[PDB]
C-alpha cells in the first residue's frame, strides 16, 4: 500500500511525516502515548504491547514499583524502556493531557510529552525518534490543534539543539493530511 511522506532539513536535523504503524520502525527510538497507570490498553498502546510482547508490560509495572512508588506517570513526563520485540531500540513512554481535563495547563503538557522525549534522546545519544498522534485518540485533543503543538515543539527543539531523524507516524490519510497542511504552513514561517 502507499504511504504517504514528507521531509524537512532544520539545521542538521530531518523532521518527517509518515503514514504508518510505529511498532514498524526502525528508529533509535518509539514513542508510546502510555496511560498513567502503565497498564496495556487498545490503540496505538496496545498496538506497541503486542508487537514488543509480554516482557514490556512486566518492565513498565517493576518500574512503577519501584522508582514511581506506585504513582501514575505524570501527564507530559517520560520513562524509558527497551523495545523488547520492536525493531527499535528503546520506547519512550509519555502520557498525554486528557482533553479539557485541564485547560488552562494542557497545551503546556502535550509540548511536554514532545520536549521530554526528545532531551531523552539527546541525553542518550540517540539519533533517531518516532512519535505517535499523541492523545488524539480515545484521549480527545483535537488533531488540528494537537499536530500545531507536535510540531511547533518539534520544529524549535531541532532549531536549538542536534537531535538527527524526528519522524511523527500517522495513522490515517486524514491525520496525515492535517499534519502536512500544518507542517507546510509552519516551515512557510521559519
Ligand atoms: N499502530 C499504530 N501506529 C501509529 N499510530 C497509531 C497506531 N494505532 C493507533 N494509532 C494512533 O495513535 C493516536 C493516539 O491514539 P490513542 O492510542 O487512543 O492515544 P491517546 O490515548 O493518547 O489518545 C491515534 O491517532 C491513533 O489512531
Amino acid at each position: 500500500s502507499h504511504m504517504a511522506s514528507m521531509k524537512h532539513n532544520i539545521n542538521d536535523n530531518t523532521l518527517e511525516i509518515v503514514v504508518g504503524d510505529i511498532t514498524k520502525e526502525t528508529t533509535n527510538v518509539i514513542v508510546n502515548a502510555a496511560n498513567g497507570s502503565l497498564l496495556g490498553g487498545g490503540g496505538v498502546d496496545g498496538a506497541i504491547h503486542h508487537a514488543a510482547g509480554p516482557e514490556l508490560l512486566k518492565a513498565c509495572q517493576e518500574m512503577r514499583n519501584n522508582e514511581l512508588n506506585g504513582e501514575e506517570l505524570p501527564t507530559g513526563e517520560v520513562i524509558i524502556t527497551s523495545g523488547f520485540q520492536l525493531p527499535s531500540r528503546f520506547i519512550i513512554h509519555t502520557v498525554g493531557p486528557i482533553w479539557n481535563q485541564t485547560p488552562d495547563l494542557q497545551e503546556e503538557l502535550l509540548a511536554n510529552c514532545y520536549r521530554n522525549a526528545l532531551e531523552l534522546v539527546k541525553v542518550k545519544k540517540l539519533s533517531s525518534i518516532s512519535f505517535p498522534s499523541i492523545s488524539t485518540g480515545v484521549y480527545g485533543y483535537p488533531i488540528h490543534e494537537a499536530a500545531a503543538i507536535a510540531l511547533q515543539t518539534i520544529i524549535q527543539f531541532l532549531q536549538e539543539n542536534d537531535v538527527g531523524l524526528v519522524k511523527v507516524v500517522l495513522f490515517s490519510e486524514r491525520d496525515y493530511s492535517i499534519y502536512q497542511e500544518k507542517l507546510k504552513y509552519l516551515i512557510e514561517k521559519i
